[PDB]
């Protein structure tokens, strides 16, 4: 069947030149949304939840782990280190690590956490263990974000990011101080004004990353608190056809529109 908010995305997508992929979870009814929601999206920069997550896990056993310090060393600097470049010949423990990663989407930061998890397949294992079998991360950064149509790696479903953010976020997938620094990280982020946050109400809160890549490649993912109701849980993915493409965060915004109208 075709719902109504599926046939405005459809719209959406059909002007906006690209591919989009949406899944919504409403914990107010467990009801759920999906647009190409079992189509795979280069996850770009959202996959930095994926990983900063697999991080908590472990300082779930080692109540000091968040407080490692990890070298930062000029050799390591990449394409966007609006933090670690402060720290190079220093140090940046995994919280602070964490925190760049997810609040400013720093590339250096999210290695530093690859790392400590034993690179890509570590991230992925974690995915695996919280019941994600969709998820896979198989390149460190940047070039987990080259985003090229057809290719497999460092890509998921709208569905599947979906479920696996209400159980990081929402359920019991993290313990319960691991789940709301998350929560309090992605409150926290920087760069998501003009996504999924742009076409909600504006006495909605929310927590979100983002994600950005060739292709015009375009994501957000976001755990919403509605005023007055159960939250939710949304996935907006968008990738274009040509490399060059340019970056469309208002048919993320759209979407999102879309789908709180359609509540
Ligand atoms: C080889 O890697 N290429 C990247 C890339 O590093 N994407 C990563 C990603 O996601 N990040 C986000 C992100 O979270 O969206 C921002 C956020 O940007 C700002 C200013 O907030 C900065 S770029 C970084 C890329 C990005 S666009 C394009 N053509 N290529
Ligand atoms: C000359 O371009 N250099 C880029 C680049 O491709 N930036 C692109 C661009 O502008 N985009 C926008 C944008 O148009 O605003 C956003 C905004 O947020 C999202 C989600 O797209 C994310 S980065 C992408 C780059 C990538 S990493 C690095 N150090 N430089």
């Amino acid at each position: 069947q075709t719902s109504a908010v599926q046939q405005k995305l459809a719209a959406l997508e059909k002007s906006s030149g690209g591919r989009l992929g949406v899944a919504l979870i409403d914990t107010a009814d467990n009801t759920q949304v999906l647009y190409r929601g079992d189509e795979r999206f280069p996850m770009c920069g959202t996959s930095k939840v994926m990983a900063a997550a697999a991080v908590l896990k472990q300082s779930e056993t080692q109540k000091q782990l968040l407080n490692q310090p990890v070298e930062i060393k000029p050799a390591d600097l990449v394409n966007y280190n609006p933090i670690a470049e402060k720290h190079v010949n220093g140090t940046m423990t995994l919280a602070e690590l964490s925190a760049a990663a997810l609040q400013y989407s720093d590339n250096t930061a999210m290695n530093k956490l690859i790392a400590q998890l034993g690179g890509p397949g570590g991230v992925t294992a974690f995915a695996r263990a919280i019941g994600d079998e969709t998820f896979r991360l198989d390149r460190t950064e940047p070039t987990l974000n080259t985003a090229i149509p057809g290719d497999p790696r460092d890509t998921t479903t709208p569905r599947a990011m979906a479920q696996t953010l209400r159980q990081l976020t929402l359920g019991h997938a993290l313990g319960e101080t691991q789940r709301a620094q998350l929560v309090t990280w992605l409150k926290g982020n920087t760069t998501g004004a003009a996504s999924i946050r742009a076409g909600l109400p504006t006495s909605w809160t929310a927590g979100d990353k983002t994600g950005s890549g060739d292709y015009g490649t375009t994501n957000d993912i976001a755990v919403i608190w509605p005023q007055g109701r159960a939250p939710l849980v949304l996935v907006t993915y968008f990738t274009q056809p040509q490399q060059n493409a340019e970056s469309r965060r208002d048919v993320l915004a759209s979407a999102a529109r879309i789908i709180a109208e359609g509540l």
